[PDB]
């Protein structure tokens, strides 16, 4: 069975080919996250955009693992010029690239990606985006930091999803209802998975809100830590 | 009846539950505007997105006021980090937050969103939004600056719309047919009141051939000062 | 005929009422561009984004020829006040503007906006853009740099296309499968171009897999130098 993992906020792990992919590792500052960054192993990383919740740990673990970080151009850019990270793969949305692992593809997403800097600035890191896997013929859909959009629904008929990973937070994302009607309405996964909530008081939700208004496939609501049973 | 008003450009105000909302307070730089920085009464302001004509005087405003500040996460670290704003609320796309006035949701626009300094060097303040707020059973639709998009019509469905606020001015946004067709096609409000005209010679229309061109609820052309009669 | 050619990457070149209009000048630095920019000829410079790849040659290209430069209000901002360049046009998506060529109209794309200054620190140029011309009678759809959008069906129905250049290089846009897609569902133009295709190893494509998923209309493939045949 393919081996993936939610890991608290929007931090998912997958395993390809015996390969190890993290998205938005935002590890070491979520204390409800399991995962310790001494001790994760990862042979790529992929960033939805560049905020602090999600850019998270990426520097720190890429150096000590030498995984490669996936991401936009911009992205790819400032970890290797900024942070050196010697190992950065730049792509943009629409864009498909092919690894050892499966395949990675952009997809849009509405929302903002920046690091603020010490001066209050935020440095620009390019479009928010979605993520489409396709890893061990499961094809994963992690939304990223998003609204509701119809185009949901075009991404989802042309990659018939097996996994929707979805914002149910609200403030900063979809909330409930939103997010409900992105399921029930756009994508009509087999599966669905809540995340970025309770992270912070801002985005506390009852999950079960979510899963009570999905009528389309499967609801799993997995803690920090648990996997996804296909 | 609910007090709303537009006062040139795409700066509208508001009162719910005896509090008081402007929206993109572009006042002491704005000889067409008929409020004054110095008398202005607010405790919320609402930025669609940075640009001067929108940000205007939210600092100075902000200030003097002790007014709150709602806007993208990249403006709230903005305003707060580099300008000192006290009160600032973070928020982004699809996320919906409830106030002592109403609530506030943020939605997608297609334009740009930076404050540019002295030295020509825009500063990123995340992807430009529109704004749904609910106060007083009211639904009102601040597009904000935006080209013509099909989801104006998920919006609308999701959030059926008294007033709608629709850019005119062409050049920097939709001009009088598309921002039309969005009425008569995707958002279709009980009122459609159109902005971001005149100001600046580059942005000048006849908002007459915006009312001519409207087939559904009721076009109330405002004049700076002027309140939409329910 | 109207004259319309492609110069690799995307780089448009077009005349209209004896006008001469460059699309993201990338000169000097694309081998197979088969322009140089000491003969270079141009009144107008269109820039989709802010890439160096589509920047390109701007601000040399502009000085010598004294060409007005259109783009996004950032760009020219950042191109007057940073960059010294005397003739520069702001617009917005969803904007049109008349010039003595024909008219430009600007509207969304899914992909990035910056040029990169030292240390990987993006310097933010608005959303990215694609381009409707309206010249000598032919309605021309540049898609800029951009993922797969339905509203690739909005702006095709009320602006019915002649030529779309559109990206199929993959990684950074949308490859050969969502191209000719969008070609086939949502364009539906007299003539398609391929573009943004073979200039980096990453991007190496056989057009041929395009000319032959498309279904509508003709396809021409430009190689750089080559004009559209009508
Ligand atoms: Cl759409
Ligand atoms: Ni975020
Ligand atoms: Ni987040
Ligand atoms: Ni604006
Ligand atoms: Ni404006
Ligand atoms: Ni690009
Ligand atoms: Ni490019």
């Amino acid at each position: 069975m393919m081996k993936l993992s939610f890991h608290g906020q929007s931090t998912i792990y997958l395993e390809g080919n015996n390969k190890k992919v993290i998205v938005d590792p935002f590890i070491s500052n979520n204390p409800k996250c399991d995962l310790n960054i001494e001790t994760v192993q990862v042979d790529y990383i992929v960033l939805t955009h560049g905020h602090f919740d999600h850019f998270g740990d990426v520097v720190e673990l890429a150096k000590k693992t030498g995984a490669t970080v996936i991401g936009s151009a911009e992205m790819a850019d400032y970890l290797s010029s900024y942070h050196g990270v010697e190992n950065v793969h730049g792509m943009n949305i629409g864009g498909k690239a092919n690894f050892d692992f499966g395949s990675v593809k952009f997809v849009q997403a509405f929302h903002s990606s920046s690091f603020t800097h010490e001066n209050g600035i935020p440095v620009y890191l390019g479009m928010p985006m979605g993520i489409v896997f396709e890893v061990e013929g499961k094809t994963i859909y992690h939304t990223g930091d998003t609204g509701l959009f119809s185009d949901m629904s075009l991404i989802a008929k042309r990659h018939p999803v097996d996994v929707c990973f979805v914002p149910i937070g609200d403030n900063f994302t979809m909330g409930i209802d939103d997010a409900s009607y992105a399921i029930n309405e756009f994508i009509k996964p087999k599966i669905s998975v809540p995340i970025h909530y309770d992270t912070f008081p801002l985005i506390e939700q009852d999950p079960q809100q979510f899963k009570d208004a999905v009528n389309v496939g499967d609801v799993q609501i997995l803690k920090p830590g648990e996997s996804v049973q296909f």
